[PDB]
């Protein structure tokens, strides 16, 4: 009844809380004029320069 789907339903929005955190800290913006260089901490720095845009 409402117990169940409900409590399922708390797990759900905590979750899409922090889902939509990830997601927002997946997504980065570089401004014109400004290029960006990834660096890994695992692998170090990366040979690809991104350009302008979100990425």
């Amino acid at each position: 009844m409402a117990a169940k789907v409900f409590e399922s339903i708390g797990k759900f929005g905590l979750a899409l809380a922090v889902a939509g955190g990830v997601v927002n800290s997946a997504l980065y913006n570089v401004d014109a004029g400004h290029r960006a260089v990834i660096f890994d901490r695992f692998r170090g720095v990366q040979d690809i320069v991104v350009g302008e845009g979100t990425h």
